C-alpha cells in the first residue's frame, strides 16, 4: 500500500518532481494545482521491472481510477484505450506513465471540482461536479483511488493481466463499435476487445488487427 503523502498547494508538475527528487516507493506526491483549481494530481514510483508491458499497466491504473470514482459517486465510468477514464465521450481523468532513467513514474490527474470548463474542451472533458452537481472532498477521492491502485496492482503482481482484461474491455469506450485510427486511414473496423498483451483488437475487412498504439474514434 501507500504509506506516505506529500501534499503540495502548487508545483510545476508532480511527474517533474518525481524525476528530480529521489522519493521512495509508497510515497504519493499530490498537488492541488500544477503550473504547466479543484483538480487532483499525483505521481508515484513503480518498479520498472515489475511492469515491462506498458500497455497493460496504464489500463489497470485506469480500471482502478474508474472503480474508485464509482465507489465514491455511484456513477459508472469508461476506459479509453489506451489510457484515460471517461464519462461518456468526456475525459474525467488522465493516466500517464514515463520511464525516466532508472524510474517508472506514474502520473494521474482527476477532474473533481473545477467549475469552469473552457469552451474549447467542454465537448471532450468534464469533472465530477459537472456530472453530479456536487462537490467532493478531494482527499477522500485520492485515498479511495490509491487504495484501489494498491489492491489492483497487488493482484496484478500475484497473478496476471487476466484478472483485469474483461473488466477493462467491458468498460472500454467504443467497445463493439466501428472505429478508425487517427491519421491512419488504412485501419478501420469494429473494436472487439483486447489481446492478451493489452493491445486493441479491431476486426477489419481482412480480419483482426492488433493495435499497439494510436488513438481511436467512432465512425
Amino acid at each position: 500500500m501507500f504509506k506516505n503523502l506529500i501534499w503540495l498547494k502548487e508545483v510545476d508538475s508532480t511527474q517533474e518532481r518525481l524525476k528530480e527528487w529521489n522519493v521512495s516507493y509508497g510515497t504519493a506526491l499530490v498537488a492541488d494545482r500544477q503550473t504547466k483549481e479543484g483538480g487532483l494530481y499525483f505521481s508515484f514510483l513503480l518498479n520498472p521491472k515489475e511492469f515491462e508491458n506498458l500497455l497493460q499497466l496504464p489500463l489497470v491504473l485506469g480500471l482502478s481510477v474508474s472503480e474508485a470514482l464509482e465507489e465514491i459517486t455511484e456513477i459508472p465510468f469508461s476506459l479509453k484505450w489506451p489510457n484515460d477514464v471517461y464519462f461518456q465521450e468526456k475525459k474525467v481523468s488522465g493516466v500517464l506513465r514515463e520511464l525516466s532513467k532508472d524510474k517508472l513514474i506514474v502520473g494521474i490527474g482527476i477532474n473533481v471540482n473545477q467549475r469552469e470548463i473552457p469552451e474549447e474542451i467542454k465537448d471532450r472533458a468534464t469533472t465530477l461536479y459537472e456530472i453530479t452537481g456536487k462537490d467532493w472532498d478531494r482527499k477522500e477521492v485520492l485515498l479511495k483511488v490509491l487504495k484501489r491502485i494498491s489492491e489492483n496492482l497487488k493482484k496484478f503482481k500475484e497473478k496476471s493481466f487476466k484478472e483485469f482484461k474483461g473488466k477493462i474491455e467491458s468498460k472500454m469506450l467504443y467497445l463493439g463499435e466501428e472505429v478508425k485510427l487517427l491519421g491512419e486511414g488504412k485501419i478501420t473496423g469494429k473494436l472487439v476487445g483486447l489481446s492478451e498483451k493489452g493491445g486493441a483488437l479491431i476486426l477489419t475487412e481482412e480480419g483482426i488487427k492488433e493495435i499497439l498504439s494510436g488513438e481511436f474514434s467512432l465512425r
